[PDB]
């Protein structure tokens, strides 16, 4: 998609452990986080959070299950966040830089950060980072 | 100061939790988290989910000693961030919020990523998250 307040949230999984990742769909910018578990608490206070960073207005997944608990709604419910109907992978890129900087870290959380922090200022010319700014600039102005 | 890399952090006392609060200082664009502990730990995974989300250059804060510690150093080192030596109250503001928004969530954290909403996004004419944006986005092209 092109439009500026689409995100897709999905979790994967490494170590165990559960990585949370949003991704800006028109960007490809990248937020992702290591969740204790996964529950709609852990995802409705994702929302929440990044709802507060960026103009979120609908959201995507690939697991829609994700979606059904009153946790969840209640979020997208006050953050005003709707589903997308309108898109009919990043996670294993992710995971590429994960695996490339994992050594550098004790934590797969440190870890995690490490790859959002490559992944956002990577150049393909501009960085996922630039073209958010720019699409959500432009969009506003 | 008006500089489109400056960050402040600080940490603020709420119902016996502790608050990280980092505002982008050009814009008054409010990141913040409940911590379980004002440790080092903390500031340095912050930096580190901070820095891989903005361009972060500088950061300031109103308390020297949270930045001696060798995690927040490394984190400092490997997002190249070095602290601001330019700038010689939003946790009064913040704190406003909070407690207006505090009887609709169980927990403070919630209500805190609430009130970073809010923030964000009042109209003062344009909102904390549109200055961000803008600011980022002719610092750039
Ligand atoms: C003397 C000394 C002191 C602290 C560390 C130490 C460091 C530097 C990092 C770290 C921080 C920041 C940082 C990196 C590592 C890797 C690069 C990005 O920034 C971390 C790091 O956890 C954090 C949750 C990010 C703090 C990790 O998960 O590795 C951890 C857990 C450490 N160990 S600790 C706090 O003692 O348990 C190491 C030495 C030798
Ligand atoms: C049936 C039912 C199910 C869930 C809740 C319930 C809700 C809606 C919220 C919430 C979510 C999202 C949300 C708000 C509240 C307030 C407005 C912003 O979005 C939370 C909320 O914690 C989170 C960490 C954000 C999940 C809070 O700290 O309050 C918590 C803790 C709930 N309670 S719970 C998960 O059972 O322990 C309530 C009812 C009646």
């Amino acid at each position: 998609d092109c439009s500026p307040g689409i995100w897709q949230l999905d979790c994967t999984h490494l170590e165990g452990k559960v990585i949370l990742v949003a991704v800006h769909v028109a960007s490809g910018y990248i937020e992702a986080e290591v969740i204790p578990a996964e529950t709609g608490q852990e995802t409705a206070y994702f929302l929440l959070k990044l709802a507060g960073r960026w103009p979120v207005k609908t959201v995507h997944t690939d697991n829609g299950s994700n979606f059904t608990s009153t946790t969840v709604k209640a979020a997208c419910w006050w953050a005003g966040i709707k589903q997308e109907f309108g898109i009919p992978s990043m996670n294993k890129e992710l995971k590429k830089i994960i695996g490339q900087v994992r050594d550098q870290a004790e934590h797969l959380k440190t870890a995690v950060q490490m790859a959002v922090f490559i992944h956002n200022k990577k150049r393909k010319g501009y960085s996922a980072g630039e073209r958010i700014v720019d699409i959500i600039a432009t969009d506003i102005q």
